DNA sequence: ACGCTAGGGATAACAGGGTAATAC
DNA sequence: GGTATTACCCTGTTATCCCTAGCGT
């Protein structure tokens, strides 16, 4: 019945860590439909030739973001959040915080849905079959944005920033979103590369579906003047 | 003058892989 | 006393989210 407190610091090929893993088989629903959105948005679901399952590396600027995703993902994290301070090719000092899961087979199904080759890819059947207003609501905090910086504006077009994707693949998510939701996004181009916007007739719709999953330092990717 | 948005910046992501601690 | 495992930590690189000049109105 091992606690996971035991595991802190204990070398990686110990034997309580393995029987650990044991306690776990599949990620619950909550897991995966917050995965999902990650997956499309920030979090590197990494299986190389040395890896025998997936794991998850985390890296985000936002402390109160990545403690919330660690909480979420607290059985396969082993390790609290770590700061990270490098130097660029511009000499500045820059600051992330950084968490991984330890490998383990219940990330498997996520990991050959999404990567391919090692790069993510978009499936026929993701919007369909997998992805929730919870998967939606933790891609925008990953990946989202505004249309419209001015703090006054009244202009509520969003952005989920695809640019990663095929166009073919974004052509695909818009349509499926779509019919799934009833938005109406169409695509757009930053530096040539595909973008999901949102216009300002789709943001109370979208707001009444994402709102309810983003944590309070987070709720400023979503929120203009009434 | 003002609302929008295409063009572009320095990160804030996404990656891939080295180091070193258990099991036999 | 190699050899297999593998959590944590280190290094590479740039497409991101975010900002704003400038055009149509
Ligand atoms: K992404
Ligand atoms: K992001
Ligand atoms: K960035
Ligand atoms: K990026």
């Amino acid at each position: 019945i091992i606690n996971k407190k035991d595991l802190l610091g204990l070398g990686p090929n110990s034997k309580l860590i393995k029987d650990y893993k044991k306690q776990w088989t599949t990620l619950s629903k909550i897991q995966e439909e917050t995965l999902i959105g990650n997956i499309l948005g920030d979090v590197y679901i990494k299986k190389l030739k040395r890896n025998k399952h997936f794991l998850l590396q985390f890296e985000w600027k936002n402390k109160a973001y990545i403690e919330h995703i660690v909480r979420v993902f607290d059985e396969y994290v082993i390790s609290p959040p770590t700061l990270y301070e490098r130097k660029n090719h511009l000499g500045n000092k820059v600051i992330t915080w950084r968490a991984q899961t330890f490998e383990h087979k219940a990330f498997d199904k996520l990991g050959y849905y999404f990567m391919e080759n090692h790069k993510k890819i978009i499936k026929p059947d993701l919007v369909l079959n997998y992805i929730t207003e919870r998967s939606l609501a933790y891609w925008f905090m990953d990946d989202g944005g505004k249309w419209d910086y001015n703090k006054k504006t009244k202009n509520k077009s969003l952005v989920l920033h695809t640019q990663g994707f095929k166009k073919e693949e974004v052509e695909i998510l818009i349509n499926d979103l779509n019919i799934k939701f009833n938005l109406n996004c169409s695509i757009k181009f930053n530096k040539n590369k595909p973008i999901i916007y949102i216009p300002n007739k789709d943001y109370e719709l979208f707001y009444n579906l994402v709102n309810p999953y983003i944590i309070p330092e987070m709720k400023y990717k979503l929120l203009f003047n009434v």
